[PDB]
């Protein structure tokens, strides 16, 4: 309360990676002003057109020296999604390999939904979790948000399981790696709500990390959130979040659970337990999974493993983890001798990938509409706005 | 290359003559939030999103940040078109300030200047004993704030107005003038506007230049290029006064005219221009060959009479034209109780006897205007963008 304590806490405040004020949230706030204000409509206000003939010099300069898009070689497009596409680049200078996942501003702002990055980007950047894949560099433009993460060279669990029938004994891993990488992001007070093997990822040494933090919210006083969102491909979604279409409920981070079971079902029988044709159809599933959750004849499942399945694939007032991450870890699918829950990061992977080089793209299957810009508004429409801030860097 | 573009940017941030350094960034936000809120404009969803978002953050900002109410007003000390001076007192620090107030509003509605910036800079960075010094600078969305050094002994206005002044006391409040006003020329900037209401008296009794508002930087010949008069009626220059468009091309003899009419002043008690009606006095200046006459005061010096009449003639022939030398040789000046090297150091005419630290007995006393709501962005705040001087500061 001090004239200095004042100072001092607004000098921190600027240092602070975690600040909404930070010099980088500053400087693109001053960078946002500069792209939503030069147009020769608003130029015709002196007070606008006498701004930018004054900062044209220095903003340019900033432009060239902080990241830009054009500091990356890019290696191959590993990737890709309805906003943007994730690329397997070099950074021309360091020589470091990253994975950098873009996504189109004008997309974004024309579909609306320009929040999710949000929790992306803090998740990733301030985890600080062995479970979860690291943003070192976020970093924008007039057209993108660019996140410069670490390259995780043993690919998905999708293509795992496309090459291999997974023995119990691998799933039982996995799972375990799962379920101790949700309850980081359960630690850090977050709801996934769209667990899938998509977003598991094996690093050089065949241990799984968490990714795709795009559907993840930040939970309540609780431990709850709510949502009026609509969710595509219901697949791995749980009774609950399906039945939030409208913000028509809450629910905790047992729907994460959900998708668990999900996750173990499909390892071992083959298939996901409530696949349909049609989405509405795996909906409808979902809803039923009461009498709609079968197994196969061929018992290659154990008394263990179709009970884990069960006890997450229930609804939420009797789901196993409805009571905490201990309640599934005491569990006896998980029953072994090869690891302890403690130590299971430490141990030697089920899948060790054998890669060739710094930039071994193997695992990653390779990838083949022209670039659609905002137009030129007649007032200020501030496009920019809702992305001020998104730029960090690490030390 | 990398690493020399981080500390380049980073250097940007800390220097406080940078257009993007934390006072500039921080201003720059500051501007943004104040000028779109407005209900109107918050119609729109990315201005209004925008401002929920940072609501929180920029009001914590505007609480840490100096602002207005840190102050306790002691006495409006000053007045003027746009603004007013005032004696204030620091709540926290306690320490005695004087505080320029700038109207936002009534400097955007026909200013033709931009001149807070000079004033600014030259009280801000100078470092003389001749010019009061600038410790703060901030601003909000109705005014600018210059925080400067209290000068307890008044101005010379005061002075001449309760003294008949002695000969060696003029020539004493001359010879600091000669100097304040080399110091500013050899920072390369005209004054322009010398006149006893900007000479202020420190607690010492020794003279400071201030009101540094009608400053202009020489040109590498060391002239300015102004299409239009400034300063005041009395203290203008012929110079200054014909200077027409394609003309107006004057130097720092301007200022020499000033000190010749501050001279006259002093001795004679009148402004030698001097007359009924302020056109009446313009006529004269131009016609200073025939109009300067002095009464039978026999008491003025042969000297005395010399050195006005060699500071009131045409630009060509002004003492000064050559240099401060040759107006510091002057025979006016010849005495045995100070050296020009060591002034500032002698004991003064008159030393001010002051009550306490907030003594303003020699200022006496004197006793809504705003931006409409706009329908669209006008961007008001932007043409004070970067003028507080508080965060990066130059200690
Ligand atoms: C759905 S959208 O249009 O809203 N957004 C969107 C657009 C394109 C792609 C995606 C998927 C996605 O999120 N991919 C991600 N990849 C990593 C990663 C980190 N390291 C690595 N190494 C190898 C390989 C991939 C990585 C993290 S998130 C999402
Ligand atoms: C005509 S305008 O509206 O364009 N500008 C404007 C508005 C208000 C006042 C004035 C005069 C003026 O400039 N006064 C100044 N006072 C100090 C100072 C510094 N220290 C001190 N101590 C005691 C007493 C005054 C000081 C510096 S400049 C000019």
């Amino acid at each position: 309360m001090s004239f200095e304590t004042r100072f001092e806490k607004m000098d921190n405040l600027l240092r602070d990676p975690k600040s909404e004020v930070n010099s980088d949230c500053l400087l693109d706030g001053l960078d946002a002003l500069v792209y939503d204000l030069d147009f020769p409509a608003l130029r015709k206000n002196k007070n606008i057109d006498n701004f930018l003939s004054r900062y044209k010099d220095t903003i340019n300069k900033i432009r060239d020296l902080r990241m830009k898009a054009e500091d990356y070689e890019v290696v191959k497009v590993i990737g890709r999604g309805a906003f943007g596409e994730v690329q397997l680049v070099r950074h021309k200078s360091t020589r470091k390999v990253y994975a950098m996942k873009l996504l189109s501003k004008f997309e974004m702002i024309k579909r609306s939904d320009s929040a999710f990055f949000w929790e992306e980007r803090d998740i990733m950047a301030f985890a600080n979790s062995p479970w979860v894949v690291q943003l070192f560099y976020a970093f924008q433009d007039d057209r993108y948000l660019y996140m410069v993460m670490e390259y995780m060279p043993g690919g998905d669990l999708v293509n795992l399981m496309s090459n291999y029938d997974v023995p119990e004994k691998w799933a039982r891993f996995y799972t375990a790696e799962v379920v101790l990488a949700l309850d980081a992001i359960h630690s850090m007070g977050f709801i996934h709500r769209d667990v899938k093997p998509d977003n598991m990822l094996l690093d050089k040494s065949g241990h799984l990390k968490l990714a795709d933090f795009g559907t993840c919210m930040k939970m309540n006083k609780e431990g709850m959130v709510r949502c009026d969102t609509a969710v595509g491909t219901p697949d791995y979604i749980s009774p609950e979040v399906l039945k939030s279409q409208g913000g028509d409920g809450y629910y905790g981070r047992e729907c994460d659970w959900w998708s668990v079971g999900v996750f173990l079902y499909e390892m071992l029988v083959g298939d996901t337990p409530f696949y349909a044709d049609s989405l509405v159809g795996t909906y409808s599933k979902i809803m039923n999974h009461k009498n709609s959750l079968t197994f196969p004849d061929d018992n290659d499942i154990s008394k263990e493993a179709k009970n884990l399945i069960c006890a997450f694939l229930t609804d939420r007032e009797v789901r196993l983890g409805r009571n905490g991450v201990e309640e599934i870890k005491r569990h006896l699918f998980f029953k072994n001798d090869q690891w302890a829950w403690e130590t299971l990061r430490d141990t030697v992977a089920p899948v060790v990938p054998d890669l060739s080089s710094d930039i071994d793209t193997s695992n990653f299957d390779d990838l083949e509409g022209e670039e659609e810009t905002f137009p030129i508004p007649k007032a200020f429409v501030g496009n920019q706005l809702p992305f001020v801030g998104f730029t960090y860097y690490s030390n």
